[PDB]
């Protein structure tokens, strides 16, 4: 299997005020988005070793009792409000992966969207503080650290498409973003049950099948164990691991807005028998955010696609992904 072209881009100028330097970064983002659709953001400023250590401390100490008590509705019928946020249990002998998802920390009981019971907005659930000291505070601060990197990346994507730097970022706000963090644990298992291993049409053993992301962009930290593959014209190629950077790609909302100039790359997760972490941040806008679709390949920039509100896109996208590739 050939290695996919995944450039490392120094995104540090996107946090500053050197406009020329920002345009040179935007060009790199444009090139990577038009090629394989993936790049590693380096010089991003986030302490990813600490993220990995705090996540490991949580995954390895949470107990079965706590998992039921934090479980989403798919695993625990008592928790009807938990569609997105909470614990996603493994099923020994059948399903290896397990994870913990949380949303905007500003979705509190008094938030207007929580009061209106608007779909896709939920109040986060957390384990007991005495059992996981400092975890909630760490995780909430991580959300804001990765939100800040994502705002900087969105300035780069906007400039890359010929827009002003706040084109996307003006719709990505702390008070209403639907962005989520998922702390995924992929375990080492001896024996590794065959029921938890899927097989692609090309014979590749997988943990998660081909898909496009449900996001504007996806900002991912993963352990140093190679696992992702991206479909290109030359076939599926391996994305090398880099546990010092963030792997960035576009989701189908970006493909919609750009009339597929920046496609949402199709990718999948190979089966690897290794204890590792996959920690995505899905950059989602607000429920009512609507960006008018355009086409940077057309002289007048017009598109034959209709505006789609982010909330509608997200609710239906998450359900469709579960229908296609299974409840995680
Ligand atoms: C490919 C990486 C990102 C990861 O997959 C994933 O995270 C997969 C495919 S992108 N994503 C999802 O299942 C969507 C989770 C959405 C989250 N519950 C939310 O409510 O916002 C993996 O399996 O390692
Ligand atoms: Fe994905």
């Amino acid at each position: 299997v050939s290695k996919a072209n995944v450039p490392k881009i120094d995104v540090s100028p996107l946090f500053g005020d050197d406009q020329a330097a920002k345009m040179r970064v935007a060009q790199q983002i444009d090139a990577a988005s038009r090629d394989t659709g993936f790049f590693y953001a380096v010089n991003h400023g986030i302490n990813v070793q600490r993220l990995s250590q705090k996540t490991k401390e949580f995954h390895m100490s949470i107990t079965p009792e706590e998992k039921w008590d934090l479980a989403i509705r798919a695993y625990n019928k008592e928790h009807q409000d938990q569609v997105r946020a909470g614990y996603y249990l493994s099923i020994p002998g059948k399903k290896a992966v397990e994870s913990f998802c949380y949303l905007n920390p500003n979705f509190t009981p008094d938030h207007p969207r929580i009061q209106a019971k608007t779909p896709t907005h939920e109040v986060n659930v957390w384990p007991d503080e005495t059992k996981h000291p400092g975890f909630q505070d760490f995780a909430e601060q991580y959300y804001w650290d990765v939100f800040g990197l994502s705002s900087a990346l969105l300035k780069g994507y906007a400039l890359a498409l010929g827009k002003e730097e706040n084109f996307f970022a003006r719709h990505f706000k702390p008070d209403d973003t639907l962005a989520s963090v998922v702390l995924i644990r992929y375990p080492y298992l001896d024996p590794y049950p065959e029921a938890a291993i899927k097989t692609a049409a090309d014979g590749t053993k997988l943990s998660f099948e081909w898909h496009e992301d449900v996001s504007l962009i996806t900002v991912l930290y993963q352990s140093n164990v190679q696992n992702l593959q991206v479909e290109t014209a030359a076939g599926y190629q391996d994305i090398e691991a880099d546990d010092t950077g963030y792997l960035i790609n576009c989701g189908s909302y970006m493909a919609h807005l750009t009339n597929n100039y920046y496609k949402a790359p199709i990718h999948r997760v190979k089966w690897v028998n290794a204890e590792r972490q996959s920690l995505p941040f899905f950059v989602n806008l607000g429920y009512d955010s609507v960006i008018d679709p355009f086409d940077p390949r057309e002289p007048n920039g017009k598109s034959d696609r209709e505006p789609l509100s982010y909330g509608d896109y997200l609710q239906n996208g998450l359900v469709s992904l579960i229908n296609k590739n299974g409840q995680t």
